[PDB]
């Protein structure tokens, strides 16, 4: 009965949105569960983003729940896009074997944890805006974590302080994110 996607989709499950891209069909798939609840598998995957969360993203105050077993490299994040500026966000949660880095600008503390803030620049990459060259921003934790609260106003103005800003938001969502990789996770979304 559980809608499982497995092509480049974005829509609406049990009351929330989702979305979900690879560039390597067939090797990933997401189950949409009950609530904000979704799973996913992957086996020798190219790239894959996918989760449940909002058509519009903003400074909301996010709880989630998850099991997390990447086996590779892999990231549980808030994950999200803006327009003008053209950026991806991230706030890392948990990884696999690749702790993302970048640039460092400094760290910020919210949810009872410390988390590094880098900025990245995608080079002729697939966005929401077709083929571009855009900046990444992320706040990684420095200890992993599957459950909490993340609030995402707190690294929103940290990034803004650090002279990172963000444009208009497209969506947000938890997302399970693997690249060349395999394995599987389990996320429970609310606000």
């Amino acid at each position: 009965a559980d809608t499982t996607i497995t092509q480049n989709q974005t829509g609406y499950d049990n009351g929330y949105f989702y979305s979900f891209w690879t560039d390597a069909p067939g090797t990933v798939s997401m189950t949409l569960h009950s609530g904000g609840s979704y799973s996913t598998q992957w086996r020798n995957t190219g790239n894959f983003v996918a989760g449940k969360g909002w058509a519009t993203g903003g400074r909301r105050t996010v709880t989630y729940n998850a099991t997390f077993n990447p086996s590779g490299n892999a990231y549980l994040a808030l994950y999200g896009w803006t327009r003008n500026p053209l950026v991806e966000y991230y706030i890392v949660e948990s990884w696999g074997t690749y702790r993302p880095t970048g640039t460092y600008k400094g760290t910020v503390t919210t949810d009872g944890g410390t988390y590094d803030i880098y900025e990245t620049w995608r080079y002729n990459a697939p966005s929401i805006e077709g083929t571009r060259t855009f900046q990444q921003f992320w706040s990684v934790r420095q200890q992993k974590r599957t459950s909490g609260t993340i609030t995402v106003g707190n690294h929103f103005d940290a990034w803004a302080r650090a002279g990172l800003n963000l444009g208009s938001h497209d969506y947000q969502i938890l997302a399970t994110e693997g690249y060349q990789s395999s394995g599987s996770s389990t996320v429970t979304i609310g606000s």
